[PDB]
Formats: C-alpha cells, structure tokens, sequence
C-alpha cells in the first residue's frame, strides 16, 4: 500500500505530519521536518502531532492496547526525553496555549461529562480540571478557555444549538446563549466562529464568523459556499471552501483571496510563518506542500 | 419570559389521521408539557395523549406507539395506545430511544435505543422487536454505539459504523439485512446508510462513493440491481427523506429556504417558497410542519393543494 498523511502542522521553520502505512497492523508514525534541512525525525506509534509556538516541545498522542487507552505525551525537541502526561479513554482535542507552557486537553476518562485538564510544563503536571456536558469542546483564548457546550432545551427542537462560554479561573460567562455556531479557533484577540448566523439556522451553509466582544461579523456573507476547515491567524483567516467537485484554500484579510485554488482537494493545513497543507488529487495521493506566496512540494513518497 | 406559544412537533399521517406533539408552557406547574394530538382529516376531530412525544401512528390507522420520559428514574418509555379499546400501558424502558417505527402489519414495532442498567431532526445499541399481538419482546440484539436500523418488509436492514483501523475522515458504514436472530452483509464500507424503505425499494442517504463526496448529503435508491443517485446534478443539501411507492419525498435546503420536493424520475415542488419545512411525513396525504419568518410552525396536509390544518398561534387572524 501508499503512504497515508495526516494532521498537517507548522511552527517556525519545523512543519509535522502524521504518516500511515502497514507486519500485522496499519502504524501511525509522527514526522518531523526543518524547512531549511529537510532532515526528519520520528515518534513511533504517535498521532496529534502538536508543537509548541516556541518550536521548543512537541504534544502528541499514543494508542495504547490491552490497557485501551489513549496516551498524552509531551517531548522536547532538542534532547527528545519524551514522557506520558495523561491518560484518557479518548482525546478530542489537544492544544499549545500562546505561552508554550500550558497544554489544553479535551477528552474523556445527564450522562457523560467532557473534561478539560490543563497541563503546566513548568510545573510538569496537570494544574486545573474541569467538566463539562457532552459533546462539549473548547480553545485557548490567551489564558482563557472559550468552551461551546450543546443547548440543552425542554422544548423540542429540529436544529442543533450552542452555548459558548468565556472561561477562566473555574468561572465564566456565557457570550452566547442557543445560536447556530460554534468557536474553532482564536488568535488572542479575534474569536473564529464556524456555522449559521443567528436566526438563520435554518441556513444552506456552513461560514465564518469573527467576535471581539463588539459584534458578530461573517467573512463571507455574499459568497454560496460551504466550509471545510477554517483556522485564525493575527486577524487573518484562512479557511478551505467546498467547490464543485474541488475543496479549496483561500486567505481572508478583508478580501478574499486563493491560497490554493484549482482542480484538487485540501485535506488538512495549518499556518504558521508559512502556509503548509495536504493537496490530493484524482491520480494522486494527498502529498505536504508549503506556501509562502508560491507553492513548493515538501513530500513525494507517493512516486510512482 | 416571552413563550406564550404552541410548539409543533413531529408530524405523522397514516390514512385519514394525522398526528403530531403539541408543546406548551402549563402556566399551573410552572413548566412545558408535550401532548399528542391525534386529528381525522375527515371530520377534524382531535384525540390527547398527554405527557408524550414520538407518536407513531400504525399503518391501519388502529394504534399508537409513543414514548414518554420518567424525569425522576432518567428512563424513556415506549407506550402503546389502543385507539379502539381506548387503552395504553408501557410496553418497555431503556436509557435513551433513537427510533420507533411499525411493521406494515400493525402488529410488530422495532425501537432502537440503549438499554438500563438493571443532520436536523426531531456501549451499545439495542435493537427490540415488540409484538403486539403476543405483547412482549420477540427479538432483540445489540450492535455497536451509533448503530440504527429501520423495518424492510419482515427483515430488519442495519447500519454499523465501518470503524477501520486506517484512522480516517471520512464515516463509513456496514449494512447488514437482519431476520430471526441471523444477519447478511449488503454493503461493506460504503459512505451511505440506509433511512427508509417502501417494501421493495430501500432509500440511502449519504456522501458518492470515490473520491468525490464533499458538501451535502445525497439520496440513493438500491432495487436489488445497482445504487442509484437521484440528486447527483442539485448541488444543495437534503434534510429529511422518506420513499412511498417508489417515490422519493424530501427536503432541500435552497438560498435561506427549506423545500419539500417528491421525485419519480423527475423533481417536482410539493412546498416550494420563503419558508422552511421542519418535519413531514407521507402516507395517502402528505403532511408537514412549515414555518416562516412571521409565523411559528403549524401543520399542513398537501394532496396536489395545500391546506393548514392547525392556527394555534394565530387562532382568529388564521382561519377565516
């Protein structure tokens, strides 16, 4: 079989990726790779590569059979001393706070509760904890925690709705009560929000939404399109677009620009100093470009 | 501190009956209670079900299964009413229901759901075949979390999530055909599941296989031949859908609208403008749920003319 990439990141000139081949069993592998050395590094049995803004620590997850439970580790680039920090039966999300110091983790250990640890690597451990209904998610907000939770509702409803909170400190504040979006990402000041504008639930497409605590302003109101994945970067934001047969990335800075537009799809990109992300198209497997204004191919293990 | 208003729930039709939950604030208790409403198309005449929801009217138009939540035990509970005896008792309790749905014989019910210990719509999965006739449970499995499964004819056709161990994004399915405590494999790892069937023609709803797949969900047809798209060349999402007689009744989500369409080879409105369908159901009549911007839902039949059947919100201003 091919080589199968997932989970694109990028910090500094360091980008990471997820690499799936098969013996026995299909292996996850992460990699690691200096943009002005290509040279690669490699964590065994690892997914959820996430490196610290800094470029000093990389986060990830490990799956781990017979006990079934899923690891969270955290190494240092440099001398790579890599040490389990976590346990849990299922990780949603794991995140780098601005600082390179705190680690936000969502996962799981009426009904079920979301919990949220927050690691220190000063301290080297979890500091603060919390819980929250099901199907809850949250994102680092500088030292706050934007955290969505589903509305819960006497009255039956045909829509999917939520709450999102501002939290910090184990209090908080609801910013928005039963709307039709949700925050995916933030860049400390400029809260990203993806879904359907408020009483207009009943709307065609998912879009984007940017808050400060002033108003609620769409980035793309006038254009029919869906989007994929969407991330927020000093006040731009860069988000993929469902086309006609092709999925698209495009950057937001008050225009709407391509980032990579044409006859493909982007499965995944992440954006530091430079773009990075997995194209796929009809004949070939998703390769890592890079994009600095122009378009390079960082991979090629699908030659053929 | 506003609701003043009837929320409509649910709509159903079998025969000349239409049903449907009706949600209100009891200004006595101090909460929202649901009550079904069970309407003859004929003479207009109204039949309770108080502290209810999931009404499922049977196919003879003799019965009613419903569900009803015990607050103090956390348990949901299927009922049945006899609409000629004027009877109903609880046929079972289980944690959460996902479905309930009659057998064309009136006589069987499948509820899947998850047991007790000891896409807009209104660690395992149990699946029950409830018998009216012998009055209890005949069968009963449980397949993993996620699962769901609807009647095809007497068999049972079952939705499993493809897990894989390739980690992935995009959801893959297995559909199984299931009768008498043994199961066959339809399709192994496809981007589709199965939501209704006319007794010959089995509806699926899902992303094409291949690559291309993206935005919105599709309807297909399988009828034992070859899986056929029917909304392959609209590019607009599809919420609910529901096949009769080889014909494929749902809605679109189009320009800030939700529409109800029927397609037998072609695509023809049903409801069709500024408003959005929340809920339909077919039988003889088409019944649904349509809102506007200056209206809550109310319910409405549809046999080539539209006609409102409830003004609960608008008593004097609606039916003149």
């Amino acid at each position: 079989k091919f080589a199968y990439l997932s989970d694109p990141r990028t910090k500094g000139e360091l980008v990471a990726y997820v690499l799936t081949k098969a013996d026995n069993k299909y292996e996850n592998t992460i990699v690691i790779e200096n943009l002005k050395n290509n040279a690669r590094r490699f964590i065994e049995n690892a997914t959820m590569p996430r490196i610290s803004p800094d470029g000093k620590k990389i986060a990830f997850m490990r799956a781990n059979e017979e006990k079934k439970v899923s690891e969270i580790w955290v190494a240092d680039l440099e001398t790579l001393s890599s040490k389990k920090i976590l346990e849990a039966k299922n990780i949603r999300s794991l995140e780098w706070n601005e600082d390179s110091r705190k680690l936000l983790i969502v996962g799981f250990k009426d009904g079920e509760k979301t919990t949220f640890w927050i690691f220190d690597t000063e301290s080297e451990e979890v500091i603060e904890e919390f819980e929250k209904p099901r199907f809850s998610s949250g994102i680092w907000h500088r030292d706050k925690i934007v955290v969505n939770v589903p509305h819960r509702e006497i009255i039956p409803q045909y829509f999917k709705f939520w709450d999102i909170y501002i939290w910090e400190d184990g209090k908080e504040e609801k910013m928005f009560e039963k709307v039709s979006f949700y925050a995916v990402d933030s860049d400390g000041e400029r809260i990203l929000l993806y879904g359907k504008p408020e009483k207009k639930y009943m709307s065609e497409h998912n879009k984007l939404y940017i808050y400060d605590g002033k108003e609620v302003m769409g980035i793309l109101d006038e254009v029919d399109r869906g989007v994929g994945q969407a991330k927020i970067k000093d006040g731009k934001v860069y988000f993929t677009l469902f086309e006609e047969g092709s999925v698209n990335l495009y950057i937001w800075d008050g225009e709407i620009k391509p980032i990579a537009k044409g006859r493909h799809w982007i499965m995944g990109f992440d954006v530091d100093e430079i773009v990075v992300y997995l194209k796929e198209t009809a004949t070939r497997l998703r390769e890592l470009f890079t994009w600095d204004g122009e378009e390079k191919q960082l991979t090629d293990y699908n030659d053929p």
